[PDB]
């Protein structure tokens, strides 16, 4: 059974995929033991291919720059899969792509869960590059960033001195920085404010740095700059591993997935207790109109969670 | 007991002040539910005061500055206190000035509980502005974000194009930032580093912000631009005021930190039980050396903590 459905998947057999996939998106006990199994066979395909992740608001042009950069990798020879954590005609065709859109959501942590397994059983099944891709809605970045090597993040240039966009936690998060629709009358205010993103950059991470994020304009429409993004992202690669930090960062990865789910488990027995849900919004108000304190309220939680 | 206390408070009686601290920081069962019932009756009192949080790595200048900064005010006619979340010789001798170092840390939430409930308790005897200080080790910052209306961050120039010591997740908090100790030879590159800064905020924050963070410098010692750094923090509270956004904010602070208590006892069962703590490390290492899953490995940690 289990170890017979890896040997599929190692050989490329599709339909074992798809299985395995469904496999791993099931809300059943035997078949999340069985997913758990199939996931410590394929141990030493799991982590065999490059992992990047894709953000930016909507209308920034990521389908378009998802699908122009997956068509330039499968030209240099990569199989290319990508996943959404929260369309593109040329590469839901192709043979060497695997696209997937978002699973239906337990919790954003669910689909991300998903997400991270469907990860190991496309590394099984040959895909060398995996690109991971979320809108950025609430927690969607943070969890995006926890699942990948390099973090592309990418923005437009409201003018040639203003990025627009630009959410409360995210600049942080990224590796690279793309101004994107950088073509047309449009091209100098994008290519100015890409200049002035690289001064902030400069001015605020020490110049000590391992590394700094590189801030480049492109047209995803006309595929300028899709080379030298590509190029950045290997360089991004090659700096961790010759400071021995790539294989590092990703079993820090696995250790701190793992303390999140043990996290949401242990939150979820509270937050979903149907006595919680029932007061919580009597006792929010009650702290909000100071009949209650703070204190107060929590333990009035705790108990109605006993 | 506990409506006599509330009154001496409100007197102006010191002693009954360090008594209900005291109280608010003890351990035992019978103060914690003391501790509640005196914030209930002092909840006319609580929020008089306004709270100002001051950040900045060590050599910063913080000590320096909150000094200054507290001199000042009680020569405007304030009476201030200042709390540390985590040496003032002229501040420690004034009559109408409060200095309490960190309680001891049962933990960072734990030291954090007392602080806010000490304001209380300040903003009771007749203290009307408050700082709350913090150096940023760990999560440190977020905790004092959350329970003050203006956030001031102090920072240096390394160069006029370099700032230094900027933490992961900082400046996003800030409502305020200083580059601090300009004087000397050194006033000219922090002029430039702070106007550089104000650029990158004007790059980056979108131009219909309600409030976006001015940069400012400072001399600590000699005094300048202590007076617009004051007036700055008064322009924050005017246009979150004028916003009807002032209240709004401090009674989402409260829920938050009902929440807060609510996440750390339930995450304290788990976390503190001693069969996960003899567990946790072979636990993360299998899950390093792939010979086990992240799901795996958290349903042995939730296991060992049934
Ligand atoms: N001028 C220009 N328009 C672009 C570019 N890339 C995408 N667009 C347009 O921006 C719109 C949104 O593109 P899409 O890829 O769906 O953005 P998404 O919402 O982030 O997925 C579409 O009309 C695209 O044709 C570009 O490089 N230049
Ligand atoms: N030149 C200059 N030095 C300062 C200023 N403020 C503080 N310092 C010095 O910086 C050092 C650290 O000051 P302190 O207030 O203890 O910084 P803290 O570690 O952040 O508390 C001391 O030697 C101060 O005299 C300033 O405005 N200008
Ligand atoms: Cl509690
Ligand atoms: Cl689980």
């Amino acid at each position: 059974n289990v170890h017979e459905l890896a040997q599929s998947i190692r050989d490329g057999d599709r339909s074992a995929l798809a299985r395995a996939i469904t496999l791993v998106e099931s809300t059943r006990a035997d078949h999340r033991e069985q997913a758990q199994q199939l996931l410590l066979d394929l141990m030493p395909e799991a982590g065999s291919a490059m992992h990047v992740g894709i953000t930016g608001v909507p209308g920034v042009g990521k389908s378009t720059t998802i699908e122009a950069l997956g068509m330039h990798l499968i030209e240099a020879g990569h199989r290319v899969a990508v996943l959404a954590v929260d369309r593109m005609a040329r590469l839901a065709v192709h043979p060497d792509a695997y696209i997937r859109p978002s699973p239906t959501s337990g919790t954003l942590g669910g689909v991300a869960k998903a997400t991270r397994e469907t990860i190991v059983l496309l590394e099984a099944a040959g895909y060398d590059v995996i690109l991971v891709e979320t809108v950025g809605v609430g927690q969607s970045e943070v969890t995006v960033a926890g699942m990948v090597d390099t973090f592309v993040f990418l923005t437009l240039a409201r003018t040639g001195d203003q990025l627009q966009g630009i959410k409360k936690g995210v600049l942080e998060l990224a590796d690279v920085i793309v101004v994107n629709k950088a073509d047309g009358e449009h091209a100098v205010e994008a290519k100015a404010a890409a200049r002035e993103l690289s001064g902030a950059i400069r001015l605020i991470y020490p110049r000590e740095s391992l590394w700094r994020p590189p801030v480049l304009t492109m047209s995803a429409v006309e595929g300028t700059g899709l080379p030298e993004l590509w190029e950045t992202v290997l360089r991004h690669r090659e700096v961790l591993e010759e400071a021995g930090e790539f294989e590092a960062r990703r079993r820090t990865q696995q250790v701190e997935w793992t303390w999140s789910m043990v996290r949401d488990a242990v939150l979820d027995r509270v937050m979903n207790h149907p006595e919680v849900r029932r007061i919580r919004d009597d006792v929010e108000q009650r702290v909000r109109l100071g009949e209650l304190t703070p204190a107060l309220a929590a333990q009035e939680i705790l108990d109605a969670a006993q």
